[PDB]
């Protein structure tokens, strides 16, 4: 495990995970706000009211990022507190951002800051959220705004955080805000995050003539055939164009991949929501890209399946949301990136695990997160050995928060949180990843 | 209840026989989706069971001390036909002496021909999906019906055919597990001909009176709204569940809107050959249902059948599925007024709650509950003529639950696996005293 | 025939009035269709048609000389609404004049609201896919009712929208010719609801007797072979003709047979808003039919909605449509057995066949023939009760026959096109003689 | 207009178009003639039971053949001479095609033979036709008798001709015979046809241990998108999928195009038909390359079609068929080709034209026919200066002749032919052609 120099240690949460204080210095409610109080939608109808009280607490939280001595530090901008009504800009939300990079900056901690990371407005959903071509228009205000008061003090921008997530889990499986199962909203709703992206990109390069470093987030699962049938290769090519060509395609080469467009038009009977120069927008160049990357798939054929395919068994060790435990996949990816995708620098902007931690006389022993993360920098060590060029690590999460449909149920973090008194406790894994950078510093 | 109302309990032969190789038995689709990994539950599997095969006169001596009328329980296909063509009379003999048995102590026979267990010679040459199916089956209920006629008090051919047909062939959850829509109406349509056929050779050539009929599943389902899309969506739900089955049972045909919902995958129905449906909707001693919840559901636009789970904020059952009385009414009441007037037997009713071991005893007040509010609406249904001749309280005994294997608990007999102690519960108590209850208000 | 059974003959207004530019009028959907490349035969167009516009009182003096109790005919919308809320009254005058100087001559005066013609700036918004279409139709009817309702005999709210929706929208060969099957369904819809709105309209807020309905293009389907999927074939395309028409007017819901077939293209039917459908079915005067043909038709495992056309050995038009009077008695039968007992008007009968002009004469008896067959048929309907209070002969003129041009001739009366002289055919002449005969019949 | 030395012209036909005596000679019925006799498939009845007669005339056509000058004669062998029953070899039948070859030998003229064009027998017909797998075994020993028998006399073979037609056409479209309208089994007939190609060219290189050469005869017809939308870029995709790549892929790449594996997902939900080895054996490598090329389609975006497209208006001159005259595709075609697919010597084993042939004074004054010819020539020799290296053109057809599903209602010969009296008089185009060869070789 070597890294050179310039490699970059990080750590990452987002606004809706952390901050809490939801009702406070003029937030309104996003989607996922209404969506956990949608019943049947969220883990025990958990939410992001107090979270880890990061908006009151930040201050504390900036001490443990700086005791962990991670060169970067990556977080999301709530919206909501931004713009809580549509034109209405909020100072008072822009002030605890200002306040936070500034903060961060006078500790020599790299601000890397994510601007969509799932917490639109309620304002935007109830015209049709990011379904609606005017979402492109909503994030540039969103966008333009951050730009003006933060890029001088922001290390580098991430435009949107797995537009997948936010996409087709949201819009199309119902598994996260808003709940939708509607193939057609889905692929319009990506489209509108990708250009989004895209014009954001333009902006931040054009009419701010600004060099700060810029790039999306994708979430990437590679997928693997159960057996060398030519059914299963076709599971695994629609399983793989589902989780990642689709966003790959137009983002690297400015395309939709045609096969995937065949397969979806099952449900999506046009495409003239892809107007002509999206794609070239969407395909602006960036400085870096962003994986998040947690694991892989095994699949298989199903001729009941609309997509040609669903999960097969795994045998692989998993983490505690069931997940494979899969190191040579996440290598595998990374060559195919650079065998057929892009040359840019690479951010693993996320990864980590969720295991079933226990508190035990003030400590959490948690070797099982420790052995995940320790393979995973292995590989991006001997990836940047193969010239991979990964240019830095952040791992998720900095603490405990909210997952998502999940609730408090699943705990990524490497800083255990009590969510009744909000006291921090670092886990083994803290520990260890403090030394780690340490002992690549020397 | 009427003074000639039948309390029954209920089993089938893999969940609970054990001796899996023993007395000639050959492997079933279930075992071999037991050892498949992923689709069974630690992959546990019925070579043991509750070890019935061995133990059946202990269990005969549970069923008299229950005070239960009717005794339902399955013949396991592979301790028959272990080979294609080659009967097994010592396999034959367990069921002789079994129903013999019941009768010498007074209990009707209530008898299950196919609760799920193909022989895998079957499967091997396409299962379900061939027609040649019907012909085997066929076989299996002649020899049956050749020994054991004289002895049974009622005939079941079928139980199920939604779960042997769509959850086995079309959601893959079941033996054998597949995926695919073709396979699953081909199964469905071969199981109910099969059914067909077997009435029509009780009846014509062994021109025999004993009772017979098929069971279904019915899962009544409703819209969470009253919008378009939310009718639609239960209208899906509904024929999916339901009407694909109903149909050609009473009134000798599929339903169409069913057939284009499904003509996403099915691209022929040649399958259905003449004369298929005059034989599926041959006339029956009794209907037999098999009711545990509703489904509430709505529309969705990315479904293939525009229908998924809506939230319900009923009260559940250890399985997750709703505590739901007031439905079994309403489907009732749905089959009296669109579908027949024949005697029904409620074959399976019952619930899974996580029962606690403690001192000996098993408090499952929870599981007394449950059955108290379906005999109550049984009742209630015949005081308005809904002609319920019985009720059989799924299960004697804890036992195999398929893909939850033995992690769910619907016996009202708990039994310990390690040991195979049987241990009455609570519930056990309760529904003999019920049953004596409803003996003592009738005149000697 | 019956004492008050009533005779006619039927146009619209693009297929014949011509001044296409004249009087205020601004181009209509089918102006743009015409000049659109490969999609009207040879690019011809309705810009002088019969040119009736002007000739008007000429082809009174020959609907005169018919004897026809009834002149059927359409008001062109893009007269009337030559722009959105910019009412035309000199395109009124000309309906106004028309209809008065058919009530001089004694002539009926029935009158079709829409007949295909939707103005291009009702287009640029969506057209009949946009909802705010009820409003756009229900503002030209009401004029329409203001100005004609004291002058007019009775009232059509709309012509085929299986044609106007289906044909237009689904398969392209109707103006605007787009084939996306979830435009074609809100189109249609939207052409019931404005219906239903237009007959609320003249009834509640007029307060008006003045017998209004829908006329319909039925055309009965028939399985090729008695085989299931030829029935599911049958089904299909007699859902996608007729009964996805017929159910929202008489029963108030759409076939969820066919709303599952359409959701291979169509994933949602939230277009239908509370309300609609109780609109769509309110009650009518009478029901009007326009009759052509039938179709013979098998299952296709390649075809979404399960149907193709089969081989027909009948005798034919010059259209290459089946000359099939029997299977328009199983269709009037089946209307009073299954969907409704209001009065019935053939709104529209008739064919085309390759007319030969020769020495000023054209000897058409096989359209003769062909309608001779059809009157036979409505009078035996007559005698079995089946209530058919009149028969309108499509066409009075040859006129521009949409896709087909001026290619295919359907008139009783000959128009040459270059010079607009009008020849009355060999059927013009029988036609009168029928009217005669049957007048002759009568006690005066 | 200049053609190398090597350059082969030609001309040609096939046995069920032209033969006639189609119960003589121990022949039994094809799937084309029942299906002529089937109600409604062929214009009024036509069928191919006197056709030219050539089966009695082919002496006369021999000496027409002469009198061109042409290089190479293309014709098939009517299986339901060969074998009339199953299993049942024919020697009648396989000596009429003997002396059809020898005697095309002495004349000096390359006999270029194809198997398979159209004529499956009944007897196949009734078990399943294509759809069935053993097919694959019947053309085999078909194969085999005609190799064994002829391989010596024939200059070169082409195992099939137009999978498109004998399988989509066939059993998709039902255009063709057996005229049936399934996609399931139309993909497995294809397959079948395809798998059938690749074991014969093994069969004759291997076992046989011949040099012959050998390859198949694709119909390729390139599609273009009436605009640059998006929507209609998808159309052409699928249009090129649906009548070349399903095709080209396999044959030159091993491979099914997986983008229409997934649009045919809507009626074939399983490709177990196709077998490890299959692909392999389809991809056997082959001496030459046969196009048969008519035509363009321009195509555009429906969203009511299963498959995404519809044909849109063509300005184009137009044969008497309705087709495009399209000799700058052409030359798109070949391109392409060479640019994705293949190196192989290619042969336009056939191009031609139907036009509405008017007999005056004994003479046929073709010129549209041949303006026709003369830009497919001109785009050929154009084509060969850029190192396309199409080593032959074989005009479609040496008679007027059974146009399928036309019947006799279409005439694309250079020969007029009286199929009342059997008369065959040079059309206009015949001199032209003959005088184009002669010119070559001086």
């Amino acid at each position: 495990m070597k890294f050179a120099p310039n490699f970059v240690f990080g750590t990452a949460t987002s606004s809706y995970q952390i901050e809490g204080a939801h009702d406070e210095g003029g937030r309104t409610p996003s989607i996922w706000d209404t969506f956990c109080d949608t019943d049947g939608k969220v883990f025990e109808k958990h939410n992001g009211d107090v979270a880890c009280d990061h908006y009151h607490r930040f201050e504390e939280d900036i001490q443990h990022i700086k005791q962990l001595g991670v060169d970067t530090y990556r977080f999301s901008i709530a919206w909501p507190r931004i713009f809580p009504s549509k034109g209405q800009f909020n100072p008072e939300g822009m002030a605890f951002y200002k306040t936070l990079a500034t903060r961060l900056q006078e500790e020599g901690i790299k601000p890397a800051v994510t601007l969509y990371h799932w917490d639109l407005p309620m304002w935007a959903h109830e015209e049709g959220g990011w379904v609606n071509r005017d979402s492109v228009d909503w994030f540039l205000d969103f966008a333009r705004v951050c730009f003006e008061e933060l890029d001088g003090i922001v290390d580098s921008w991430i435009t949107h955080n797995e537009p997948w997530c936010a996409g087709f889990l949201s819009y199309h499986l119902g598994q996260h805000a808003p709940g939708h199962t509607d193939m057609n909203e889905a692929v319009r709703a990506v489209h509108h995050m990708l250009l989004s992206h895209g014009k954001a990109v333009e902006m931040l390069k054009g009419e701010f003539n600004s060099a700060t470093p810029i790039g999306i987030t994708l979430n990437l699962a590679p997928k693997y055939a159960k057996t060398d049938s030519i059914n299963d290769q076709i599971a695994m090519n629609n399983a793989d164009g589902y989780a990642n060509r689709w966003f790959l395609d137009p983002i690297f080469k400015g395309q939709y991949p045609v096969d995937m467009m065949n397969l979806f038009s099952k449900y999506v009977h046009t495409y003239d929501f892809i107007h002509a120069g999206d794609l070239a927008t969407i395909s602006t160049p960036c400085d870096f890209f962003g994986i998040n990357f947690y694991s892989r798939n095994l699949v298989e054929f199903s001729a009941a399946s609309d997509f040609l395919h669903k999960d097969a068994y795994s045998d692989y060790d998993k983490t505690g949301m069931g997940w494979d435990i899969a190191p040579s996949e996440f290598k595998d990816l990374i060559r195919r990136l650079r065998a057929e995708y892009t040359d840019l620098p690479i951010y693993i902007t996320e990864n980590g695990a969720a295991f079933d931690d226990q508190l035990v006389d003030g400590k959490i022993h948690d070797q099982n997160r420790i052995d995940y993360v320790a393979q995973h920098l292995q590989a991006v060590s001997d990836l940047n050995d193969e010239g991979m060029n990964i240019a830095g690590y952040y791992l998720w999460s900095l603490l405990d928060n909210f997952e998502w449909s999940f609730g408090y149920d699943k705990r990524f973090g490497i800083i255990y949180v009590d969510f009744d008194t909000q006291e921090r406790i670092w886990k083994d894994s803290a520990h260890w990843y403090a030394n780690v950078i340490q002992t690549h510093k020397a």
